[PDB]
């Protein structure tokens, strides 16, 4: 038994997390699970942190394989043997329903059952899914609608910044510069018309009010102005 | 078996109502939960008020560390009678389907299983897990929405004041201080214009017509003159 | 024997990545190593990415604990072949010349030796003394020189860029408005006068020149000419 | 035992020549080192020409690896003269201190030791590290620094050009277009006033004096002549 | 055996850091280390935090006299086992290739060998080159140079803030009021006319490009009006 190491699996979670899902992860993946066990594969699999569409799309992949092996595979009424090993199912291939000890006897056996192939091989069809499929999310695409109030595109902003894998320092940089400047115009020419220097809070004051009657008011009055004026 | 003390919990309680789950709430759990069982440990994280979100973040993480320690620790099936003592499980771990007795057993027999030390590090994972993303909710946080009424707002307000750690002195200082201030500047403005010594019905009844036709067409009809008397 | 669990030594690299060497760090190994053995207090300590000086200082503070632990207690000259272990030393507590099950041996004999507990000490000294002297380096923290070449601060910020923590998106916008924004006024007039849709190499080329003899005569002479226009 | 083929080796050299350490390398390094020995891999890796900082990163974590097992893996006191082998050490599996027959028996026994497995992660866990970090050195990026002499320039680019992969016209052809192009504006300007015509001991020549006292108070004076006729 | 307290030390140690190395230090450390073996007088030594090149003087002098007693005094070619001692060499005076069971011997046999106290009169003699040619290092001290970029300034300014013994409002305040004072006219200059409002980050970039060919021509062209006005 080669268990995977500490440090593979570090570097496995790195990865993730550096490429988010990039197709240069389904090459690491083969590289960094060689040989491994489906425990092995379950634990860099379970590692993995964020992401969770991406995760609920490859369990998917991995529940259908696990379905279509146990639809073409049937099960034996099972007879004792001498060395009675039983025939491993999709569940026991993907490591939910079976021990390190039983994965290993059916990798070891003569003939042998490669279950972590398999699982490896469901893997990645699932991970292969996720690339075509999957789009990650930034603290770049958090934009405030042209409808949305002010408050709850910055809380979405702040819930986004708090998932992002980025230093504090970092995090203050991006609340400095993207929230003002991927709010809506309405908001965005109210935060402007404030100064630089204003806290979160002036500014969540100063839109309060934007899509309200008052503020509607004031924007047409201010519009129908110009025509005014021009006429 | 020293279990935990009064004055412990409450101290503890006391921690978490102060700090709400800052990062200073990993040391002082560290410090107050010393050699405790896991039926120690749940009784700290039971007796903590308010703050539901996190209490779920925190379970959620347990289950997942209890889930994560079954699929790699194998269960026997064959009972010993010497020594009979049964391998915990993760639900043993945390205290769910185990008793005092057995935690007990467990953190003395030879040689030792630390499960009150397994559920310890389960619960600080869950803490850090928390104070990365919790964020606690406040009094101080509600705010009008731009299109909300003002009855809701007023609804949301003594919601949270009833939740809020604090006397009914500084309750009511809250409410005479707050709850006009961080209203939208359409009933802000209404608000004004009523006097100080207003009552809360007669400021939801000055407010009532706010985002209604009537309310509407006044405002925009003081724009349209406001700046038609400018030409 | 407990060993470390991959969730918690990817909790303690997230932690050391996410916090860099912030005193948070020090509650959360403590609670992330209760009990560990100097093998795994060693795998936790090796996993951490980046920060090289912060771990050359706690190899410092460890070297030097193991130092004055072999000057206070001395060796023994006879060994005790029945029922007896050998006498551990500063290396061996470090885990550097000791094998698991020594280290297990030390911990479990009567009376034990916390040989986990002393190295634990230790790291904590060596993590207090990182968190007084050492300041991580950050993107937001390279700037140009007054006479540094552009080239230079280009290679010095795509160095610190690649060694960051972040996602390739949140990189390029780092790059976008980072670079110019942090170089030096002499080469941030010319970067300006370029216009934002230059490239990289357009702006190394333009700013190929600065601190050469003709840049110097031509700011030489702007600024005589606006005296003695002034004049 | 299935040595690597003349042409897989040559395959692989011509795949680092061509997309130097891009992240393509590691897919086609495990698909042409499946089922190799750690000599192999040794004699791949050893077969790349150029990229010597890249090999050094990659030795670098190949030791680190190779260190972290010795750590992990003890040794055995007892040599065990019938029917055993010795447990391979972490230099074993990288091949410095191994033999061919050692590694063949390595892989061959029961149960097997896959040392080229564990040499092939440690490898691709050198060249992700490779990938992440390493950047290549190009022929179009030596350029001019601006107070550098023009004849160190041309020795830089003439060593590199000596580095590069191409043929002998393409490299003429670089060092017609590019050599002039790549040099700094006060060398540019006498290299463009000397004529398309002018050899390289002319350019050289011409270019002597750059940052030098009379070539320094020639540009100042000039500056300083169309100033004072602009006044 | 009278080992030295814990107060003793913590006493010593406030001695050191309070007087840095006065004279003062010299009666003290006397006073302190009556009756001490080498053992303690080297406990002693090594808890003294910061002053390295002080202590690297004291163990110079240490070691060259530790030379000098053992070139005055030979060593014995045969052992005496029954009733005799080794004669102490100059490393077992220091405490070096000496243990506290073989240093107590010496110190209560008949005739006493007065190690610790030979150990010292060594110490003494390095405690008072020490004071005669080691000046202690300062924040007060950390002057900008003529020439020295901003940044450069700044980062020696907080190495030594961080390594000086204060409270942390004391050290906010040190970097209030002494970072700008003890810049370079060129930088105050700029720094005065940024206003005492200015964070650490408009400081810098303010100073960025003081040296740089436009901060040189700005100033010079400023002086040349000057003078041109007077005339
Ligand atoms: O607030 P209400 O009095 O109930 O009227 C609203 C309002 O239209 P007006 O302000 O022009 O009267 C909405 O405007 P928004 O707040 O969304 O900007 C509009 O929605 P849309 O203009 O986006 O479509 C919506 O619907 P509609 O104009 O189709 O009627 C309409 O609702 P009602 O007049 O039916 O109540």
């Amino acid at each position: 038994h080669q268990a995977i190491s500490p440090r593979t699996l570090n570097a496995w979670v790195k990865v993730v997390e550096e490429k988010a899902f990039s197709p240069e992860v389904i090459p690491m993946f083969s590289a960094l699970s060689e040989g491994a066990t489906p425990q092995d594969l379950n634990t860099m699999l379970n590692t993995v942190g964020g992401h969770q569409a991406a995760m609920q799309m490859l369990k998917e992949t991995i529940n259908e394989e696990a379905a279509e092996w146990d639809r073409v595979h049937p099960v034996h009424a099972g007879p004792i043997a001498p060395g009675q090993m039983r025939e491993p199912r999709g569940s026991d291939i993907a490591g939910t329903t079976s021990t390190l000890q039983e994965q290993i006897g059916w990798m070891t056996n003569n003939p042998p059952i490669p279950v972590g192939e398999i699982y490896k091989r469901w893997i990645i069809l699932g991970l292969n899914k996720i690339v075509r499929m999957y789009s990650p999310t930034s603290i770049l695409d958090i934009r405030q609608g042209p409808k949305e109030p002010f408050r709850d595109y910055v809380d979405r902003f702040y819930k986004t910044l708090r998932a992002e894998q980025a230093s504090q320092e970092v995090k203050n940089w991006m609340t400095e510069t993207l929230l003002v400047q991927n709010a809506n115009p309405d908001c965005k020419t109210i935060l402007k018309a404030l100064g630089p220097a204003a806290t979160l809070e002036e500014m969540m004051t100063a839109c309060q009010g934007v899509g309200g009657p008052g503020h509607k008011a004031r924007v047409l009055a201010e519009a129908m102005s110009q025509v005014i004026n021009s006429a």
